[PDB]
């Protein structure tokens, strides 16, 4: 009877909560919606990464969050711009900070494999996925470049 499920902070990742007598509600802002447990919020929409304000294209068919809590800077068609990094909606696209996102069905954190879903941040290399992050290794005779993500 006295419990209020929203002062716990484990309470709706990504929602807002709205507490009710036996249980709780989550509310999730635009472009997310409510996972299959209720526990939290998701965006499951799919659409292509950019590098760049849309261009420099560097995954097909992703997530918003594998995109964006990545080194993507927008996505999708039209083309959306990724939350900057020290905002609430960055905050609630990207709970885990960078390099990580909700797993769509349990919104569990789980590392983006930039490897296979943002493979332009290594074109012409050789990527190597890691927790949190990824490397990159160019071929014999060419270099990263830092600023278009291809060898040469
Ligand atoms: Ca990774």
């Amino acid at each position: 009877t006295d419990v209020n499920e929203c002062l716990d902070p484990t309470t709706c990742i990504s929602g807002n909560c709205v507490n009710t007598p036996g249980s709780y509600i989550c509310d999730c802002p635009p472009d997310f919606e409510l996972n299959p447990t209720r526990v939290g919020c998701v965006d499951t929409r799919s659409g292509n990464c950019y590098l760049d304000i849309c261009s420099n294209e560097i995954g097909v068919g992703v997530s918003k969050a594998s995109c964006c809590c990545s080194l993507g800077k927008a996505w999708g068609t039209p083309c959306e711009m990724c939350p900057a990094v020290n905002t609430s909606e960055y905050k609630i696209l990207c709970p885990g900070g960078e390099g990580f996102r909700p797993n769509p069905i349990t919104v569990i954190l789980e590392d983006i494999d930039e490897c296979q879903e943002l493979p332009g941040l290594c074109q012409g290399g050789k990527c190597i996925n890691t927790f949190g992050s990824f490397q990159c290794r160019c071929p014999t005779g060419y270099y990263l470049n830092e600023d278009t993500r291809v060898c040469d």
